[PDB]
């Protein structure tokens, strides 16, 4: 079997991306976030703590005639930026563009965090990482593409996220027609959860190449590009003006900047992420001060690429027994 689904940015700077999934029978569409830096599947319910329902579409399980309380499970997820979200279990049908499981684990939510609240174009998460990260207790329970795999022609899915415009997830096969050239592999680990991998290095703009090895996590939940210390301070070091401000929470340049593009390696490929690419606008309505999407990870722990790196390219996640990353120019 195979799914593909379009997936479409949440507003004009591409914040995050939303792609319907079916849910229950009759089918519930729910817009959900695909993350594959987490591994919870959880929706906004008819459970949801009302005071915390802001225009979300919500899952009532009492209207789906294949859904069954997962009974005792509950789960509670904190992410990266600080919000979070729990509740108890249940499983039903779940089809993402055309391809059905049956019994996934839909977490539903009883309390989710403000943030969560406020954004009322996203539904829910779809976790894409790896099964060992799903919080459920006292049974972790398995992703959807874990739960697809086996019944998938290949056992793959592909991100091609659009800049400034809609994009699609594929399972189960790779598009020859949606990128240029060949996809280069590189290797993964698994052992904290993640799509985590090696860049071979950087450049900025037009420079020269620098050699040097980036660990870091193929994450389609986070919106920027997270890298250490001296890599961004170098990026930001070429626009006049910018600065690393601690009131606004990172880096920030003049409006009236052109941005130059940023190069990170993928063994001996080099995937270039344009300039604009790296502008998330104004701080603050009509402010000449604009946040920057090249970021720190000083205070992470981790590496992330982001969607600001991620849409730069077509992104095969490879799950076969021993997994891998590709990357290609689009």
């Amino acid at each position: 079997s195979t799914g593909s689904a379009t997936t479409t940015p949440i507003d004009s700077l591409d914040d995050a991306y939303i792609t319907p999934v079916q849910i229950g029978t009759p089918a519930q569409t729910l817009n959900l976030d695909f993350d594959t830096g987490s591994s919870d599947l959880w929706v906004f319910s008819s459970e949801t703590t009302a005071s915390e329902v802001d225009g979300q579409t919500i899952y009532t399980p009492s209207k789906s005639t294949t859904a069954k309380l997962l009974s005792g499970a509950t789960w509670s997820i904190s992410y990266g930026d600080g919000s979070s979200s729990s509740g108890d279990v249940y499983t039903d049908t779940v089809s993402v563009g055309g391809l059905t499981v049956t019994g996934q684990a839909v977490e539903s939510a009883k309390k989710v965090s403000s943030s969560f609240t406020e954004d009322s174009t996203i539904d829910g998460l779809l976790g894409l990482a790896f099964s060992t990260l799903n919080t459920v207790s006292p049974t972790q329970q398995k992703t959807f593409f874990d739960n697809a795999k086996a019944s998938l022609d290949s056992p793959v899915f592909t991100a091609d996220l659009g800049y400034h415009a809609p994009g699609t997830y594929n399972f189960g096969f790779i598009d020859t027609t949606a990128y240029t050239g060949s996809i280069t592999y590189t290797a993964v680990s698994t052992k904290q959860g993640f799509w985590e991998w090696t860049s071979t290095g950087y450049a900025v703009g037009s420079g020269t190449f620098k050699s040097t090895s980036i660990d870091g996590i193929a994450d389609t939940g986070t919106t920027l590009l997270y890298l250490p210390a001296t890599v961004v301070s170098a990026y930001w070091a070429q626009v006049s003006g910018a600065k690393s401000s601690s009131s606004v929470g990172g880096y920030v340049f003049p409006c009236s900047a052109t941005l130059p593009s940023f190069t990170f390696g993928v063994g001996s490929a080099r995937i270039v992420i344009p300039g604009d690419y790296i502008d998330f606008g104004p701080i603050s309505t009509g402010s000449s001060s604009c946040f920057g999407g090249i970021q720190s990870s000083a205070g992470i722990g981790i590496n992330i690429f982001g969607d600001v790196a991620l849409k730069a390219a077509f992104v095969v996640f490879n799950g076969a027994t021993t997994p891998t990353l590709g990357f290609a120019s689009k």
